[PDB]
């Protein structure tokens, strides 16, 4: 089969994901070309970071497709998506892109006080120039919007509560894609799926999908699928792995059982969130020791730690 | 040797040996009352947590001083006193007091919510001998104050928030004879014992301690002295030396100098505190490269850390057990 | 509700008296009887069985009220007085080694000869109604390392079958659960470790077919001779062989000249193999055998090493 | 020199590989293979005793039905005229230390009916176990022996142990020869060095032995063989003589030469002759520590349980 | 019900076979006793006489034994009995082993190639090694530490020097000789082997492994690879696939780190790159039935290249134990 | 005193981070980077070397950005692009070349290139060295791209051509060790040689003395070991596998491990001459006692732990070492 060639392509794609010159990455993942330069849709950017998604065919590095350059024209964005305020109508600048890469990546720790840095006083407000700083220090750990962050004259400034939904935002939105660079079907992803997602950022561990589907085919959860909303409420509680860490493990060390039920009461009392009854027993499917039920906490944290980070 | 063969000794027991062990070897008193039970002051409390300090050497390992079941014997005020007794801590306070130390913030809270399903947190009585029996089963280690938290008749609830008071008095407590062990002067300290007191969870650093009475006084800043409060002041500022670490060293790339200055402002936005400008000499004195006012960041954080931390292959408490019993 | 709290707290409590208590404080709590206080069969049993509830209402010194109408040996029909307590209890813990040097303490030139007098000494020294049944009715008989053994022994035989019959069987055979259950009876919250065996049970075919007493006393005198079962399964194991219920089987044959019925074998590597093989534990079963048979450092200093070693 | 050059020996004995410590007291060669003889092999475990200078370190003695052994010694089983190969010196290391206990439990895995049979290739088996857990570990015409001259015969534990037993046994005659008898008698000093051969102090609470020998006229009798190896029987139980001498104590009776005699017909089945229970006090007088001692003079601060270590590991 | 007595018999056998003198083995399972005149007879084994008492497991036939065997009365002309070329010739006989030829071969059938060029080149201080006769016998003596084939190897003469690009040669058949010998040794049908005797070929030498292989054949009834048989060649390469489980190992390892899964695929990818040879994928499929993890394709290399050194050597906090065990002796 | 230092430094290149490793040892800061000169990289990883008292911890010589060269001409230092000073980023990469096995990396390159030996594209190489540092006890806690794939990075490495940087590496160090000895007409103290010996050894250094009366009393003591002489005996090294194996059969063959067979061991097994000195001092401190008998099993063992550079991250006597400690104390 012509399956062996899928795998030193994805080998490849990866190495260069994790290895190559930022510029590289684009020239390969990027496949748009516009007369003349070169953006990424918002549907390649995020290939560009989910490390297994193959790229397409013909299209592939030093290889786009030509585009020749009003409220009449191509929008490959959508309503709402952080994605418009870079200028274009859903492009991604290579320029664009670094910030984007670095504002995914890092934690609202940095940012809160990076910011507070320019703001001995306030809770934190940053200009045109200063927030240019805040990056070539934060890329050291990894006028498109501009206006956009500073009204049109740059005499604006920007808040770390503004900042922080921006990121808080751009989560969102490249979260949502990742969903749906899947095929959802009444806007439900398999169960197999949403295992390819929560594991994108581990080895080949990929086998282990396999130990899912078998589990869920003998209690009876073979198939119903999960909705994006039950995605995302998984991944909010995955923002807090360290309180749902320490949290996971006093229920462990009361004598409690790791089941079901104190997944969905840790993400309550941990993440206020409301966790869905077959997300449970899908994140169990594949993290329980070997049938058990009990979720071998230990290697759920480390995963889901990657996963959130990327 | 004559003192470091000792010391180094002690310094091993608070380390490894069992809570009992080292109650039983710190603690001074012995009330009787055809019954006794062995109580420890607050000063040997505070001695079994701080490492490098001598027992009484006529007392030590099972030898307290017998009392007459009456007389007080912490400060006016102390949480010592919610114990019950007069200031004394019994095995009991003890084991309890010290897991109430070691644990932060954080853990109290998420334990605290693992009963109050539908609020900030509240916890009952038996409610709460269950977050401790939890949260012990992590601390190095692992009647009268009860009342104190929840009503003489039991009934009564304690809050995270009040807990967390509870805490911070506790700290501040202590940290407060740990000022005192130094032998005070119209209140303040050696800029040598201050010193000594941040060092004082490490080891042999004692010898660095020498290098900053020499350093800090070919500046002529060795003799203004140390308060209290510009003490308990820069702990405050050591609470948070997570956000501090990662608040320097964008400071220091962004290009700034890590002098006394740079130190006082972190303090002040990422720890809301001030530092006593004399509080950094000794700080620069004993954590900077060498001469210059530049203070070795990476290092700094380091310790602090594990100053803050006093204490918290753990086989090698394993292969104690065995050590001996052998 | 906390109604587990309670008795977990209950439970700690009553094995805090079991195991620290003197043998006064101990015998009133459990003895359910009222004069002399005594305590039937079931009330020996439990009160040397940690984790074993007392009828609350009972309890500490509230027993209930009857008129004068081998536990027969005693004197009582079946009831147990305080003294015989003390005294079978030094007598169930004391292995034999000890009573033969004791006796072949009075009776130099043979095995073991004790008369009444001696007996009183023997029994003294160790600890730091039927002596009319051991030295006659004249008291001037003596008692041999012989008979007192096999009184020993038959104890033993009938105090053990009293727990199977605390679990009330149904047509001589005892719970699969019931039966690993009494084994663990002296050692932690292992309690849950059971779970874990219903399922290796369930698996293969194999989860409630029955346990004879006889199989449950054909596994107990093979559990006498563990510092040889625990020296020979080693041997096995170093000379390349497989510790498995094939050999388990072989070892209870030679070393302890007798029989182990696959079934009690399956149960057994049910709960001890390493974690679902077949591979007995042999270390960690030798333990938990030892610490089962008899109701110290470098014992741990070893878990922690292997524990470290991952 | 001697203070230092027997410390050097020592440590050949307790550190070296078996062919190491072989090479050195091993004394011959025949023609070429080195033989040692008992007095080589008793040498080697006995510490404190020094090697012929001359011969020692890879230096032996050229040779080419001269007999090396008394009468019936074990060692005349080994084929020879009383030598022992290298593997004969292994194999006996190993049948010297390792318990009965050991022996029996092994033996008894290759017999379900009786107590303990094994055919020739079993023995090697359970050799191969016993020895991979010795000190030492960490052919011969015996086998012709042990299995008939076709290797078809079987062992029993009795013939086995029956042979350790008489292997220890002529161990101390050699043992108790390399003193200098005189009409077969031994000094009331030299049976006190063999009972803390192993221990550092000799010379120290062995003088004070013998002026406690004096102040009660009990000396200069000597001690027969006989008596010192009805000493060690008695040793070779400790574990009972303890828990036996406890149980007196706490009985109300004294510790004193009779109620020990006593413990001895009946833990050990043996007597023990008054001299020799004049010499135990006069230099013992405290059953905790007594027992101490002859535990490591019955054996042979802690880089030992490392050892402990590598065992329950092999077990597990 | 009483395969139990089959095994008792089967170990019996394997603690002869790893317990027991050159001779005691000879005794057993050789099979011939050729008789002459007037009153003298000698021993020999069969090429499957010689390759059953080496690989472990297989029963020897219980009305020969011990000391029992098929008496033959002395025979270019006479019987042979050993396929056309079986280096069993060059020994002298025809195909016959002496209980002298028995005790070389399997000083050599074990031995690695480094420690025969290291012994021949002490000999050939200027060459790459040769030996006369003498030499070759000290050789021999150097090994086993711890007279028709002479001639076939030193000329008719015994003038003759032996190279080790030779002797290895010899060495090499010998290896493959057995191998074809073993495989034979399991009826293969139209010469193919079972599924399940392929594994028993590749158990062979570890412990009783022996109901692994019953849980190897449910894996592959899974898959329908249940019953298409194996050739000789396909089992051949495997085996020399072997012959470089080290760099194999340190493969697999790295193959591991690189994120790479250890699937069918990479396997045969190692055994192409490492030891250049092609693993055929039923043979592959053999191997994962048997080592993959809980049977989900994963091979549990670990634990693989362990068994296959065993296997490929003929050998009849663990480490992490015995290091310090003798750390603390340093 | 002069100790209480030195175990410091050696407790921090046992246990430390690369980092403060690095902060350490190096001399230099560059206006801002630190550096380190490679008389820094060498005393880093070589035990017992005590670092400049007034430099060491984050103290450094500030120096201002045909200019100041750091290193002989020629040297591969050179290749790290600067004047031969290796900077943090380098210092670990060149760490992880030095200590691991060549056949590592031939293993390694063989993943990316089925067809040849092995060639590897910038990334690709990336990869090794991350997977290849998951190893060393360095990158277990832890400029010349160009000069390897082309200016463009569109260039390919060879194993060859690698392998080739390995080797003209771990000899330019051995120099650079050697010249921090002080030698004198281009000679080392037979008391230096054999310090660099016992170098990655144990605390075994009160054997030097024991080592020099043995040279002694045979007018060996006072000729001084040129660099050649040490070279051939660490070239002579790169093999003790195949050198402890003919050692080994030489004794059991019955020959005495003596200077005259060491030295024929050295020419069969390496194709490389050993001087009578190097060998006078190997065997004055690794001779069994008296006898000029080598004590090869203890001469090998060594060897092999100053072969690794001592990085060879083996957590062997890890845990050991330290949990032995508290024993001597409770």
């Amino acid at each position: 089969r012509s399956g062996f060639r899928d795998r030193k392509v994805m080998e490849y794609e990866n190495r260069i994901r994790a290895y190559s010159t930022p510029d590289k990455i684009f020239r390969y993942f990027a496949t748009l070309k516009v007369i003349a330069e070169v953006f990424m849709t918002p549907e390649d950017f995020v290939r560009s970071i989910t490390p297994n998604e193959k790229q397409p065919e013909h299209l592939g590095l030093d290889q786009y497709i030509i585009k020749r350059f009003s409220q009449e024209r191509e929008k490959f964005a959508d309503e709402g998506s952080i994605f418009y305020t870079l200028g274009e109508c859903g492009l991604i600048s290579f320029s664009d892109y670094i910030f984007l890469t670095t504002v995914l990546s890092t934690p609202q720790r940095n940012f809160e006080i990076a910011f507070k840095m320019f703001d001995l006083n306030g809770d934190g407000e940053v200009d045109m120039e200063e927030f240019e700083q805040v990056q070539s220090i934060i890329r050291s750990q990894t006028s498109a919007l501009t206006t956009y962050f500073f009204g049109a004259d740059l005499k604006g400034k920007l808040t770390i509560k503004n900042f922080l939904e921006f990121q808080r935002k751009l989560q969102h939105d490249v979260l949502k894609l990742e969903f749906e660079r899947h095929d959802p079907v009444d806007g439900r992803i398999t169960e197999r799926q949403f295992g390819g997602m929560l594991l994108a950022y581990s080895g080949v561990q990929s086998k282990k999908l396999t130990a899912m589907q078998r589990q869920l085919k003998k209690h009876f959860k073979e198939g119903k699928g999960l909705t994006f909303q039950e995605v995302e409420n998984f991944f909010t509680f995955l923002k807090n792995i360290n309180d749902v860490d320490t949290a996971l493990s006093f229920y462990h060390m009361a004598g409690a059982s790791l089941d079901k039920v104190t997944m969905q009461q840790v993400a309550r009392t941990v993440a206020k969130v409301e966790l869905s009854d077959h997300v449970c027993d899908v994140v169990f499917a594949l993290f329980d020791c070997d049938g058990n039920g009990e979720l071998s906490n230990k290697e759920f944290v480390s995963i889901m730690k990657q996963r959130l980070m990327r």
